[PDB]
This record gives C-alpha cells, structure tokens and sequence, in this order.
C-alpha cells in the first residue's frame, strides 16, 4: 500500500468535524504510555514515542471550541490518504443478562483465563508448534494446544470455579465473543463490565462467511441482524455453525476497556490492523455511502485507533465502535460500507513520509 500527503482541505467534511471528544481519550493514552509499556510500532513505522510528542501537544494546549479542536491538529499533524478502497464494518458493547447461578435456563458459562493457558514465545514454543499460535496449553508434557470452542462448550473447564457469570442464550454469548466485551447485567440489576483478557489460540473463522458459502444468506443484505435471525430460525443447527470458530475468547472483569489499554469512546474509537498500525492515532475517516451513524449525513470524522480485532486486515480496514447497548448494535450490525481513510501523522514523523 502507499500513503500520500493531503492538504486538511482535501479531507471531506473537515471543517464540519467537533473532535472534542478526542482530546479526553488522548489524555488517557498519554497517563497510559508513561506508566506501561510502549505500543507495538505498527509497519507503516509510527512508534509510540512519536505519538507522545503529539499527546504531550495536547496536554499542554487549551480547546475550547470545535474549531480550536480542529486547529489543533492541523497546527500538529499531517494528514496522508492511505491507498490499499477503504472498507469500514462496526462493533459495539453489548449488554448481556446473565446470572450468579446456574441451573437450565442460565446455562451457559462465561469463562475468566485459566491459569493453564500460557503466552507462548521463543523460551517455551514446543518443536513443530504453530508460530502464528499466541497461547498453549501449560501441561505436564510441557505444552500442547488448548481446547477449541466446541470442547469448552461440551464442558472441559467445569468445576473448576472459572466462571464470571452464566448466560442463557448460546448466540449473544457468540456476539459478545466477537465483539470482545460486554455488561453483564444481573436480575438483581447488578452490571459487571468484561473485557478480553486472552484465547485459546485457534484462529478466528466468521460465521457469515461460511453461511454466505453454504448458500443460506444473501449477499446483499447480509448483517448481524439477518445471521441472528438465521440462528434463532434454525436452533438444531446453531453448534454445528458456531463451532466452526474454533476460537474462543476468554474474559476479565474491568466504554470498554480494549487493545490499546484505555477506554473506547462512542462513534470516535477505530479498531485497526495491528500489524500495520500502531494504536493511538488519528485517522479521519470518510464513507459517504454511511448515513445512519450521523442521521442521514455522510460518515466523515476524525477517530483513534484504540482496538483491533482478528476480522480486520487490511492498511484500510477499520471496525468503528459505536458504543454500547442494545441501539448501539443494531446500528453496528448493518455497517459494511467503502472508505477513504486519512492518517494524521505527528509533524516530526511525518517528514520522513514526505
């Protein structure tokens, strides 16, 4: 892919933007940089460091104002088209009903890591294991690969005190894995927050690509809404599908908490390809053809990338947080829209880009 030098002019929509909310989410990026490790530098080769230059631009300065928002960043950064069109999906925190006890309607465990499933690098990565494999399983004979969602569905982690809470539909507990957090809500009105905190390590399959293979969705309507329609229509067939993901995400107790380490921010966190980019920058985001996250006016805003998810590959691929609840998902659930995406680089990185 290439990256190009725009003018703040050549960004759709610019001068209608209010980044305001970005400025809060900046400063938990920075509280966050120098009190934990750095980032992972992405490919396109911003690092961390550079990316506190500009947070430290925004600590130091006052906004008061959609325009002094703006002027911020046109004072700070430079803007860059990234050529691959760009395509834009959306996830969401879903609330989830669950309970402290189970019995035949609360049924279905939500699980926190177990203590057996291990990081896996260079020191202990067993002869002829998968290296694309981040997590194994810590046994006696040394490591082996852990149990896929079917064999944790058919119970090889019961009895163990592993549970959070339990769930009684096996779908939205799906979503919630695919979406990596939610709110337990309890029946005595209790919420718990949950986040991703490790996975077995199996690869991510999605399940609408294998119901658009096997014929039984269209194309062109295909959205979360119809894949959940398709899954209460046909209940006998519901594991067979599910299963296919052999991965299976395990959670912590903690908008929510995500890959970049700090809170996601309704309709302005961007969740990105982590090889390629790294967390915390601005990217401003055109999608003319998106009308209903800005009723009825074309999507363009400026965003940071604050998560990533396994589905999303690609130098312009993004999944855009739209918040969290039930309204919140089924505007997600419908977002598959083209992109043009726009990276603001902090003006010291952005000379050898030049």
């Amino acid at each position: 892919f290439s990256i190009d030098e725009v003018s703040f002019r050549d960004l759709p929509g610019w001068g209608q933007d209010d980044p305001r909310k970005l400025f809060p989410a900046m400063a938990t990026i920075l509280s966050h940089l120098r009190n934990a490790k750095p980032y992972r530098t992405g490919a396109l080769g911003i690092t961390a460091a550079e990316l506190v230059s500009l947070l430290e631009l925004a600590e130091r300065g006052q906004v008061n104002s959609p325009e002094q928002a703006r002027q911020f960043f046109e004072t700070n950064s430079v803007p860059f088209r990234i050529s691959p069109s760009g395509f834009v999906t959306a996830f969401y925190e879903p609330e989830l009903e669950v309970s402290a006890t189970p019995d035949d309607v609360w049924r279905y465990p939500i699980y926190r890591r177990p203590p057996e499933l291990v990081d896996i690098d260079n020191d202990n990565r067993p002869d002829g294991f998968d290296p694309s494999y981040a997590f194994g399983k810590a046994d006696e004979e040394g490591i082996s690969y852990f149990p896929d969602r079917r064999a944790i569905d058919e119970g090889c982690l019961r009895g163990r005190g592993l549970e959070i809470a339990w769930a009684r539909s096996k779908v939205d507990l799906f979503f919630v894995h695919v979406q990596g957090a939610a709110r337990l809500v309890f029946p005595d009105g209790a919420i718990k927050r949950i986040t991703y905190a490790a996975k077995a390590g199996h690869v991510f399959s999605p399940i609408g690509r294998l119901l658009l293979d096997r014929g039984e969705l269209d194309p062109k309507t295909i959205s979360m809404q119809t894949i959940r329609q398709w899954l209460a229509d046909h209940p006998d067939e519901v594991d067979g599908v599910l299963w296919h993901n052999r991965s299976y995400i395990f959670f912590r107790e903690a908008g929510p908490i995500a890959a970049a380490k700090v809170p996601l921010v309704a309709g302005r966190a961007l969740a990105v390809d982590r090889l390629i980019h790294t967390f915390g920058l601005p990217f401003f985001i055109h999608a003319p053809t998106l009308t209903h996250l800005d009723d009825g006016k074309p999507f363009a805003r400026l965003m940071l990338a604050l998560d990533t998810g396994s589905a999303i590959v690609g130098p312009a691929r993004g999944d855009i947080f739209t918040g969290s609840g039930f309204e919140a998902g089924e505007l997600a659930g419908t977002v598959r829209n083209e992109a043009d995406f726009y990276i603001l680089l902090p003006r010291i990185a952005a000379e050898r880009y030049r």
